[PDB]
């Protein structure tokens, strides 16, 4: 019959991706969706369009990763066939800030869906994924890292993750549910957070060329990660619960990018020559053909401690998942510059119609 | 120096509202944004326009109600003089889904900020108001509702924001902290989060109007409610913490309307005379003048146990405060319905210039 | 056939008594007991005494009240037609020290069990007592203090209660489940804990007669409780949900006594009559006979607010449930001193024949 | 001047050495003990003893690890020097029925004490000693087990503790808080509680031998452990606290023994020489003399996921601190039987002498 699928996290960047994936194979789609003072589903909203009246098998639940009660009731109404917990406070520095918060709901969220799989008992119903991630290799002990890799969290958001990638496997050695880890790095989209780096630089970037915003502060320039597309990785977050047995899957494009490869690559979009001037919190980066300051170092944008180099080694994924990412790093660019672009746009027309808009800024 | 205040719920509407009036009174503003996945600062974006270069002087920081670590060390960072517990999961029927969630952050969220108060040695530097509100009063005891007038809750939001009053009360008695509660009866703005019922009204008249959408479905036609401007309340807010002795006020208008009277005000302001037919679930509201169906009635919206009607007796805080409003019911309406519908008029635009926007729902 | 009852709190004094009035019968009882360092059962061990080897249908799991998931587990794993939450951080000077987990433990924890049998589908199944209290009354709005009479809670145990109260009346009016607020006015027995102002009483008159101790230190002597025997009480706990409708009924013997007359009883139970010289801080109490000095105040008992006063208007109990309390305050006392005596005695035994024993202390 | 030592879990095992050899080092020694029903102080109710009236530093406050504003409370009353998070839910049984509730205590725990120094602006002040595990090691990747042997956990209990140790690492090098884990091997003795398998054993052929007890039933009896005294291991935690640079240590005997040999060397003790016949869950151990039946299955007493061998490699600690246990597996048994012989004697003494006592039982 319809496969019943559970997504926490379902308006944030992996969430919304997700939701459309499993919408177009058919899945009766449920989300757990947190109270919000606003409506907070810009990312997803696109997904009730129905010109043909066909039908949205799309469903929103209230209920939070802290509150054990909301999720045992989801899981209970729903009976989903799938779970994919991608819901977090997934953001690295803000975890220096609330790590209590990010411990509550990236650890202990991640058992409460499992403990309610096992109490509701549907252990036998129910394949479970979790959103685990490169951050759990942090000060890296293998270069390139692979599912062997030992882990070396720096953060407080990992520190989490890393409980509950734990709790994941436990969950599957105890007592026989079929429960995995996707240990995805880094990938971004055009709806990428606007305070993770890659948004923020197209982002700055996009507003600096139309002359709208004045300047780019960014923090640790030379930070390499390893950066693919949403959409290529969210699919393999559903192949994932497909297979015969489960197991962990480090998903990864194999190539490594530094923040300012990015922000040099993502100005040539906006027809910007980056040239780089200055050494450590002097290094500045210039518009080469007029002279123009574009980029600062700001070192409030430091963490507390960093995670300096990030590359993945997905052999397994590609050897038993046919893993291969379609999206390469050059079009991801292109596609959230343009995204960005129009979004400034669309902001200058309203303005010139005399309405008044006044832009967020972190 | 400056007077130095601290603001929960400063996205929310009371928030906004508020943040505005200390900014303007000279204060350095300091709120508590939950992480969240998007921008959700639409509230108050406009209050860092800063055309004569002059400075804002507001400050965002993270943190949640659920996370008493988060709290005390904002309450640590910041040494506000002035402490305005508004954040909250603050929606009735989303109480009957998250009722632990509500009470985490409804009711422990209060203590928190007290006990961070009563920890750190702040108790003769720092004032704090509560959000009480006439949730309270539930089933009601007496006809209007004044401070002594006994609680009777209805929900898990009402049982919820009990705790917090007596909490409050307590810490007031038991440690001498100046702490004291608004007893808010229910006001609204073109702030006001879509899903309450009088922006659900506005918005779908607004809407109706330009033709995008259908027909408004409403729950309980019958409930009864005091409802003011929240710009007059947030006023009241700040004068409670000025006072030689911290006390508890009743904040209302003294009149009260039902939904079905605010439906047919509304519809008034966008030209359309409205006639009730029916009775019960089967009351349906239409077009006087075309006949057309606009508004039907669905039990979804119906809550487990109802508040039919509460009414305010600020007799207290006119004499002591000189509180009376100074925007009329009628005036709120009117603005509600504009703002609504040049915010759908701004979607159109975008649709008529090439840009795709797909619009929310609850 | 075999009626399952639920008992949160199980090791604590009315846990005890409770569920051996619930064994004899005929009940398949089971507790919640917390995860201890050490045994912790030493209220309920002798309940496993089975000479006639007719057998025990005693059986205690690990679980928590500020823990959703282990008293979800718990209630699908026993299925109880009876739940009694009895379970609390009980003490009100405690709750000053603790005012966060005490709300935690003694509000949310009602809540996760009222959602656990809604969520569970057991609305028509399981009925629910609710252990509320006289210190809802706190500084008291009526003498004598009845269902009707207001609440004013004077500590974070008692504004903690006090949800937990409404959270059972709202779960009965929302959703009709069986729930109800016994309103018991204070309790006491052999088994209450050793820091209650009763046992802390007995236990040093006892130990003084003795020898082992020297002065008895107390908080407010004018404190005025009405006091009663648990034996009684738990019984009005289980008839409350044998009921045809679910009801909230005040249990209270109808006198009350203070502090200073508590201590004089006591004392004259093991051959003192004491004398009182002084006022406020200064007063002390003597052996009229020998001149010894028994009692002195110590202000470090004071509670930071006091509830001076409480009494119980129990007709509606009488009426409606014939509730006579049917130990009387005289032979409470007795009974225990007589119980603090044969203590004491047991440890001057283990000493005498050199085994050591060190006493706890507060 | 005083040193000021906190230990959370003061009531525990390792607490209660600890605060005995930071009371003879002259320290001021401050617990952190949870509210509990009866007195729960046994293992230091010997601390108070004062013969000389020299006086006892030793001060316990009510608070409990799932709880910020209790903890953040404690640290700034106390303001202590050197802080043993030795509090916890450290059962590893227990730990697959309370997950959360594990998680809450034994990981959140350790970051609200980390976090309240930070908040509290002690970082150059206070040192933290994390109770890590060989827990951690699980399903063990190397053999023996060094501070470099990747983790591996295997319950609840340890993916909590493996947190715990990461956000202790994790302050360490973001903030750079003298925060560090000792990695401590199982440690017994007679204080041990009597639910794990060595004090359940000693406590069981104690009572076998006098006669109150028929059989004792286990579960694996083929998991190896190295065995420690706790006597020694206190020491090693305070002396971790005491170097120049914060550093994470081993701390084991080198030498493993299986549950069936713990129970074989604790019979003889007692004057039975096991012999054990059968495989699997029908293996039985018997009296070789009388024949009779001692020990048998349950596998009730399975854990869902097993920690099959356990050996630690302390070269490190024995390098850079000069660990070398003093206590030997011998003597540590030895001491166990004597002291659970004593304490059923005692029990014994009161039933000879006419007072009831009734035994606890698992
Ligand atoms: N992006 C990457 O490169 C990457 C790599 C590896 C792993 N991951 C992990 O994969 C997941 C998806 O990432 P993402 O980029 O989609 O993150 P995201 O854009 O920040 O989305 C986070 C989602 O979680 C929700 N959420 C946050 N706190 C919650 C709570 N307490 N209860 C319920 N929902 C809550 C958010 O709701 P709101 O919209 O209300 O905030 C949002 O829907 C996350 O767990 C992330 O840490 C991401
Ligand atoms: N409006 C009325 O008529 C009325 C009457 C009486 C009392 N009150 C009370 O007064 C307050 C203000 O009302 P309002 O209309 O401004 O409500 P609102 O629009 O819903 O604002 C609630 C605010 O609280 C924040 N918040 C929610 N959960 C939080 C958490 N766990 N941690 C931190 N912040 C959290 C929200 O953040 P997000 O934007 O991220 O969701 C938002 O900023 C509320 O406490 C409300 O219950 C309101
Ligand atoms: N006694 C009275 O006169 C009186 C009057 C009115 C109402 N009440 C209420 O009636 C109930 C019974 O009173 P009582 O005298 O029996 O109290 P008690 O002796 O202090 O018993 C409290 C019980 O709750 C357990 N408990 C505490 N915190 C817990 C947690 N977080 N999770 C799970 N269990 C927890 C305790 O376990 P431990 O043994 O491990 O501590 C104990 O079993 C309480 O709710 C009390 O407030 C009492
Ligand atoms: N024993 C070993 O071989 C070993 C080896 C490696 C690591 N460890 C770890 O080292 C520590 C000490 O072990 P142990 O044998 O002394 O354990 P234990 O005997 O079980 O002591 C645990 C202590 O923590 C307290 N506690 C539990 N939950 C708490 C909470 N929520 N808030 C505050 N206090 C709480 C307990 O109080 P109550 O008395 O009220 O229950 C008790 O004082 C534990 O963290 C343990 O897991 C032990
Ligand atoms: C893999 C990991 O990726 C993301 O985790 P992060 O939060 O680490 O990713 P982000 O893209 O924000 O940062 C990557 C690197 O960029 C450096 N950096 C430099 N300047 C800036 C700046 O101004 N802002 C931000 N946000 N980062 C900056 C950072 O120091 C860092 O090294 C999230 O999606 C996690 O949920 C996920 O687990
Ligand atoms: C006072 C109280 O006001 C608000 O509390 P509420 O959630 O009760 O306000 P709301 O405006 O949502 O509802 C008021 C009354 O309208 C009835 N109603 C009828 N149809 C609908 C419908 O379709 N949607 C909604 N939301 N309400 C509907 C409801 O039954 C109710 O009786 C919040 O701001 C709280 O935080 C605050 O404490
Ligand atoms: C009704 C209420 O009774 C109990 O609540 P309390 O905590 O109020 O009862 P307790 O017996 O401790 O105190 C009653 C009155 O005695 C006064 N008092 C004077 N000297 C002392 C002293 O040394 N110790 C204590 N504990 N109290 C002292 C107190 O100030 C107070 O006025 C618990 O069972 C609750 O769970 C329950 O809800
Ligand atoms: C190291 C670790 O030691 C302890 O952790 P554990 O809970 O693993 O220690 P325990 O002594 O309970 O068990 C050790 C091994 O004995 C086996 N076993 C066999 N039969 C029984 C039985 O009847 N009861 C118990 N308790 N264990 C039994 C278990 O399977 C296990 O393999 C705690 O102190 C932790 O906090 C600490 O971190």
């Amino acid at each position: 019959m319809k496969k019943v699928a559970l997504i926490t996290g379902i308006t944030g960047q992996d969430g919304a991706y997700l939701a459309e994936l499993l919408l177009q194979k058919g899945y009766a789609v449920h989300g757990i969706k947190r109270r919000t003072s606003q409506f907070n589903t810009a990312r997803i909203d696109h997904l009730y369009h129905d010109p043909h009246e066909q039908g949205v098998d799309l469903t929103l639940h209230h209920g939070d990763l802290t509150d054990t009660s909301s999720l045992v009731r989801i899981m209970q109404l729903v009976r989903p066939d799938e779970v994919y917990n991608l819901g977090a406070q997934s953001h690295v520095a803000v975890s220096f800030e609330e790590p209590e918060y990010t411990a509550n709901s990236d650890a202990l969220g991640a058992l409460r869906l499992l403990e309610a799989i096992r109490i509701l008992g549907m252990e036998k119903q129910t394949r479970y994924y979790q959103a685990s991630t490169s951050e759990l290799y942090g000060l890296v002990q293998e270069i390139p890292q692979k599912e062997t890799t030992p882990f070396y969290p720096r953060s407080p958001y990992a520190a989490a993750k890393l409980y509950a990638y734990w709790i994941t496997v436990n969950y599957r050695e105890a007592y026989g549910i079929y429960a995995c880890n996707g240990i995805l790095f880094n990938h971004e989209s055009p709806l990428r957070g606007e305070t993770f780096v890659t948004r923020k630089i197209t982002r700055a970037l996009a507003r600096i060329k139309i002359g709208n915003q004045n300047r780019l502060y960014l923090g640790n320039l030379d930070s390499l990660r390893d950066w693919g597309h949403a959409r290529d990785y969210v699919e393999m977050q559903w192949l994932m619960l497909q297979q015969d047995q489960p197991e962990d899957f480090v998903i990864a494009t194999g190539k490594q990018y530094s923040v300012r490869e990015f922000v040099t690559l993502a100005a040539k979009d906006i027809g910007i020559e980056m040239r780089w001037e200055g050494s450590g919190e002097a290094e500045k980066g210039y518009d080469a053909k007029t002279g123009a300051c574009i980029v600062e170092v700001d070192p409030r944008y430091f963490r507390p401690a960093e995670v300096e180099t990030l590359l993945g080694d997905a052999t397994k994924a590609h050897q038993k998942l046919g893993w291969k990412p379609k999206i390469s790093f050059e079009t991801l660019v292109s596609e959230m510059i343009a995204e960005d672009l129009a979004a400034a746009a669309r902001e200058n027309l309203l303005r010139e119609h005399g309405h008044q808009f006044f832009a967020p800024k972190e």
